[PDB]
């Protein structure tokens, strides 16, 4: 009859802008899985009933009733579809680590935003074991696991909301943990991308375009060193030849963050490091640091000691348990042998209780001593300082606050080949001082920390560096000039992909901004833009402006949009940053980009880390159970979109027969032929056409959250045939993808199947969004396929 | 603001319009029985990697009792998700029966196949099966009844020829299912209170045809009562002649519903092979039916489909014979009787037609039976007088077919000269007509079976069952008279189903911004529809009546439900409630087995609000222990008297003796007690806002499990596996009063904290008042 309001499916009652701004609102709850092994199947079932009942969370176990890569493939199918749906889901896993082993099942519980346990090794009654799982009810639909990452140091704490002393409240800093997140992982893919190309361990140095502060913390927890770049230096205003001896004066809440934060920059300046008064350094343990080699001198030292920190850093350590020999100035002496013709710093955490300001001059003696050697390549020095009389010292560049110290008297010297050759410290400057740096708050202390970070820093115009070697280089806002910008980032990452360098590119995305502030999501008091030119504002109200860049123009330029979930999922034997608890629209306005460079050469066989699994269904699946849509009824839509698309271009109506289910879009009757720019697209008498459904449902996503589509249409041109499996994968990670006797992964679309797709998609966007779809956001992703398929 | 749970930045009142607009989502389970486990298994994974449908077996492996609790206690927090639940039952019959898997499925609301009967390649089976699959997440078997009539056509959602389009006129299908469960309900109350066959009459207040069809269905016989009689403006001592001017086999069914709403006993003339009666509950019911093709298997298996005495005689009838004694007619003898003549001839019907009006002219006359109503086709090309003629009528499902439908009646005209050319300008009148207008005039035969009166003023006695619709909240009806008649109604016993608008519910989805006063406008409690006065639940529990929601009444009618079901919720239906006598519900209502239960709204608004507002399980636990706190610091209680424990086992310890002053009360708390508050109430509450509720049944319920009480003798246990039993086999006491009423106290600041401020005093303030009247003092 006339009015579709009495019609269904419906989505001309069903979809209005308050519709829109549902599903961007829903799309922060997008990451609802837990996957949880271990190896009692009993007690699996007994949370899984105890999680469901009480919160209606959805519960699957795989048992090994059925075999893994069926198991994966009928569980993983159905919660792809269900990641809108606001409700928690939660992947038991049981089978032994050789039917399914760690690695790999972190990969998938990533690839689906999931947080992932694994506890396979515990017994039945382990307290861990039943802490965690009892956690799964205690929070439901929350949990205290984060999602894509083992590790979380952001203000959110799970057990203040069991207290009533915080009136059963915690903090929730959507944003910011998001942005932690984002850090961490572009840092993880770095290191993937040096693990995958056989970097040697001393050349995985990533050049940060910009001062990014957690950046020093994210690259040693991946065992690589970071640099930044900046146009200019602010003048720190002290003596010395740098102006770090005295210059003028996120959430990350790690345990001993104060030992962190030297310890991460000190890693920085060299792979060999001479650390004294080591004991305990705990903190050590949580950075990856193969490649470096650690000399560690302490009384309080074991063998039990030294092996446990090998085993947790991967270092080279070599742990002597006696005092430091302070007092003889020779390279044969305190082991310093196996440091000759090599580069070296030193971390020195040593101290007395009685006798101190001497003790710091034998010290500062032997340093003086130590800087200027020849057989050693000696780099940085780290003391502490603490001088009440008057004492000249020699190669001094940096005399330091601790940014973590808190209001504490005690000081840090940095002895260096090039700072200063005399300079005479007298104690009434260093009182004033740090009586100054005591007023200050605990936020203004922490940030001393960019006088450390100066000694790693390089000025210069980031347009202009060397790509060589395949230099690693991360780059969103900083990375600009002042001058036509926009053009000469395009240039710059043009040539950074000719170059195969790896430059990761991050943008607000133009198309998926304008609409979010159309359908009034976005307000013009926080984000306002005139084209490509975008206003930031935060309630403060500091302005800074920025270029919004789409998927086509960066394909133009050579680059290739992956999400955030793909990073992660690709580097997830690497990673060891932090999760996250929840996604935040701000940042998804944000698109990340890798030069097409490295897509083609390892990223054209979709494994599950590689796919848009986790996109390409639940978005469609939400809008049909809004909508009234049936399974079957959803391929009859796209069949009659097919048959207008034809009609359009005056295909005559005998050549084709209208079939419209899930394995047939229409019969080819006679030959036609279809103008295209990536064409013609030619059709075959007597043959069945199946279009990409996958192209439209991507198409759909892209409205609302970075999108996947073209890695994926880069892997869909390449899957015009079978294509054998890599021999170094686990196949497993192929459980998602149909798999030919042969071991191949089998062909999945002609490059007619995904044009006719890509030419129908602007009119499924306008009938599954009530003609409430962008135009824009269609056209950019067409034109990227278009240059995909480039003819 | 920057914590969770968040209820300030989660809901405001657009929330709350998001959360009315998924209530007509709120159905979406499907209950499907077969007897092959490895069939289901195949088709569990197939709908659920398909649509993400939410799939459970239930496959004998765990004892059927826990089944059913793990299982239907999950679904219950579910039903608000917008995605379809799915589950499978493999075990036998023997171990849960289809009626008791049926009350079960239609508890939840969900739709229900029994299938168990097939084999693993029945194509039936298959077809069903696969259905799930090709329909998802809609299903083509109706929720909550076995049949639907209306224009939603599922094949048509598969065709390009139809645009893969159907329609779906949601608020009159779930108006038809609401008249259906009502009618139902009044069936199950017969049953129970086993009143004789020949008594199962109800009366309709204000004419509604539906009901004409929906009682037969269920073996009653409906009256209509009005207020004023239009005259249909015809001729004949009642107006009936010439008045001024979907099922399959409709045109036989609104005859034949009709006329069986006149006597218990029918001579059906020419009546094969009269398929459309297999649908009908027909008890009490005898048929002496005439027609050559008559067989002794038609004979059988139309008895045992509807349950009447069938005769079925194989010859035509006798028109010739004057005689009681001929055509069998003696069975009859000093008992009602109406006829229903379907023959025709097309050779010289004018003739035959002469000789059947003859006949029933004579039929209609006689002593030693008391003819009811007969009717014929007529079609005369000649003038002819006719005595005895009550009414001269189109067929609303004529089409345009030429033939009339004359009615004999022993209060028709004694005489009346029927002019051919009068009849056939009335048949080109009618003929031409719309064939909306043209159904409409079913009216003129229902006519027959109204009678004029006010229903405030109407007998009351023997348990007489009347559905009042929503016909006594009109204005004309002043609440002062409504309610003393209702009042009246129950002290006498009488079995008065009211219906009305909720004024507080209505009033809180316009002041949200759902309705608009273009739709819908009110002032206190006068409500105007583009007029009725609403009630609320306060002023019907003072005048003996307890709500009961459409779920609860078909649940719990399901054992003789043979009605429609319904595929969508409706926003328009949900601001009507629904109402029953409180004399019925103590006697038969107060064992909470499932079909009485909230199961179905109890979960599903708490846990969707706490997904959308990030409140973990045992936080929401936590708010309720600080609920309380301060409700008792506002009572003065002194704080070192209880300790807040805030879980889910314990709202709090009571350490020294204390007393809360209460108008029920006052609540007693002894020391060393442990007191959990009763988070039912609080959660009807929630659901109050959105949806007609079950709280004042559950509230008397509630008060019946102070203690143990055993289970009711007759009844399947399996109807109570959502409640705990004892070791010794009682159903365990739930609450006592204290913490019942304690919730009550907080109810008001839980939903504020819930909704963000943004909740109804007023429905809270009906709900506190009714509860505090269940537990008077
Ligand atoms: N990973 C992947 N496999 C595909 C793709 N297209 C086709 N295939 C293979 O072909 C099958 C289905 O192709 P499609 O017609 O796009 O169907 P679909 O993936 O179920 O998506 P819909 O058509 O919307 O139902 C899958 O099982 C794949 O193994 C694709 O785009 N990505
Ligand atoms: N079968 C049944 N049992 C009830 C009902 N109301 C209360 N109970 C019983 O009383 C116990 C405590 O009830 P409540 O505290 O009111 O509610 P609850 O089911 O525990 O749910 P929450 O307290 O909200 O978490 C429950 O575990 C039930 O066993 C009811 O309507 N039906
Ligand atoms: N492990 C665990 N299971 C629970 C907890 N609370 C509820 N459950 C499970 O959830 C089921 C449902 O109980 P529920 O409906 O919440 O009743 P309630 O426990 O009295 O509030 C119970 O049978 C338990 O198996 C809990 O705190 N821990
Ligand atoms: N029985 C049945 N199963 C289906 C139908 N469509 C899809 N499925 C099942 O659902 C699973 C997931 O299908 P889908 O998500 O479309 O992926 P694909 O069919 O493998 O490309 C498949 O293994 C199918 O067997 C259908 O029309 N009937």
């Amino acid at each position: 009859m006339s009015n579709p309001d009495y019609c269904i499916p419906n989505f001309s009652q069903t979809v209005n802008e308050r519709t829109i701004i549902d599903i961007f609102t829903i799309c922060r709850y997008r990451s609802p899985l837990v996957v949880f092994c271990l190896s009692h199947n009993e007690l699996a079932k007994k949370y899984a009933q105890d999680v469901s009942m009480s919160s209606g969370t959805h519960v699957h176990i795989i048992d090994g009733s059925v075999e893994i890569t069926v198991s994966l493939y009928r569980t993983f199918r159905t919660i792809a579809t269900q990641l809108l749906g606001r409700m928690q889901i939660v992947v038991f896993v049981t089978v032994d680590k050789s039917v399914v082993s760690t690695q790999v099942m972190k990969s998938i519980a990533w690839a689906f935003r999931g947080s992932f346990v694994e506890l396979r090794n515990q017994s039945v009654d382990s307290s861990t074991l039943v802490s965690k799982l009892e956690n799964l009810v205690s929070f439901a639909p929350l949990y205290n696991v984060p999602k894509c990452g083992p590790d979380y140091y952001g203000p959110t704490v799970y057990s203040e909301l069991l207290s009533l002393a915080t009136n059963a409240r915690t903090h929730w800093y959507a944003t910011i943990d998001y942005s932690m997140f984002t850090r961490s992982v572009l840092t993880g893919f770095v290191a993937k991308y040096f693990n995958e190309e056989a970097v040697p361990i001393d050349k995985r140095i990533v050049s940060i375009v910009g001062y990014n502060p957690p950046y020093v913390w994210t690259c040693l927890r991946h065992g690589i060193r970071p640099t930044y770049i900046e146009k200019s230096l602010p003048n720190p205003g002290g003596k010395g030849p740098f102006g770090l001896i005295l210059p003028v004066i996120y959430v990350m809440h790690n345990p001993q963050i104060k030992l962190l934060c030297l310890d991460t920059f000190m890693l920085s300046t060299s792979m060999n490091i001479l650390y004294i008064g080591a004991y305990p350094a705990t903190h050590l343990l949580s950075l990856q640091l193969n490649g470096w080699t650690i000399l560690a001198f302490d009384p309080k030292i074991t063998s039990d000691w030294t092996d446990a920190m090998a085993k947790a850093t991967g270092a080279k350590v070599i742990g002597v348990s006696k005092e430091f020999d302070f007092k003889s100035f020779s390279v044969q002496a305190n082991q310093l042998n196996m440091f000759q013709n090599s580069k070296l710093s030193v971390i020195d955490d040593t101290w007395v209780e009685t006798d101190y300001e001497k003790f710091q001059s034998e010290k500062q003696a032997y340093f003086e001593w130590l800087i200027d050697r020849t057989s050693i390549d000696v780099r940085l020095i780290s003391m502490k300082w603490n001088r009440s009389k008057d004492t000249s010292v020699s190669h001094l560049l940096a005399l330091l606050p601790q940014p973590y110290g808190a209001s504490i008297r005690e000081m840090r010297a940095f002895f260096h080949k090039k700072g200063a050759s005399d300079i005479k410290i007298l104690a009434a400057e260093t009182e004033k001082y740090m009586d100054d740096f005591t007023a200050m708050s605990v936020s203004d202390q922490i940030n001393t920390q960019k006088f450390m970070h100066c000694m790693i820093t390089t000025v210069g115009d980031a347009l202009k560096m060397d790509l060589d070697g395949g230099r690693a280089v991360i780059a969103s806002y900083s990375l600009s000039n002042s001058s036509n910008s926009k053009e000469r980032v395009l240039k710059f990452l043009s040539d950074a992909n000719k170059a195969k360098a790896m430059v990761v590119f991050g943008a607000p995305n133009t198309h998926r901004l304008a609409y979010a502030k159309k359908v009034g999501l976005v307000l013009d008091s926080a984000i306002k833009m005139s084209k490509d030119l975008i206003t930031f504002s935060n309630p403060t109200g500091r302005r800074w402006r920025d270029y919004g860049y789409s998927q086509s123009e960066l394909y133009d330029a050579g680059y290739v949009e992956i999400t955030i979930d793909q990073m992660v999922a690709y580097s997830s034997d690497v990673y060891n940053g932090v999760g996250y608890f929840a996604n935040s629209t701000y940042n998804d306005l944000f698109s990340w980009y890798i030069p097409k460079w490295y897509v083609h050469k390892r990223m054209l066989m979709q494994d599950i880390r590689l796919s848009p699994a986790a996109l390409v269904k639940c978005f469609t699946t939400l809008i049909r159970n809004i909508c009234y849509v049936p399974h079957e009824t959803y391929y009859r839509f796209r069949g009659i979109l097919v048959d207008k698309y034809l009609r359009s271009k005056n295909v005559d109506p005998s050549q084709y027969s209208i079939v419209g289910s899930g394995s047939k879009t229409f019969t080819v009757l006679s030959h036609f032929e279809v103008p295209h720019e990536c064409g013609p697209l030619v059709f075959e008498a007597s043959t069945d056409v199946n279009i990409s459904g996958h192209l439209l449902s991507l198409a759909i996503a892209a409205h609302f959250v970075a999108s996947p589509m073209i890695l994926w249409a880069e892997q869909m041109k390449y899957m015009a045939v079978d294509r054998m499996l890599p021999p170094n994968l686990d196949k497993s990670l192929f459980f998602d993808n149909k798999v030919t006797p042969s071991g191949a992964l089998q062909r999945w679309h002609s490059r007619e199947e995904v044009l006719l797709a890509a030419e129908i998609c602007e009119s499924y966007a306008a009938m599954m969004l009530n003609n409430k779809h962008s135009p824009d956001i269609i056209g950019t992703l067409k034109s990227a396929i278009n240059l995909v398929f480039k003819i």
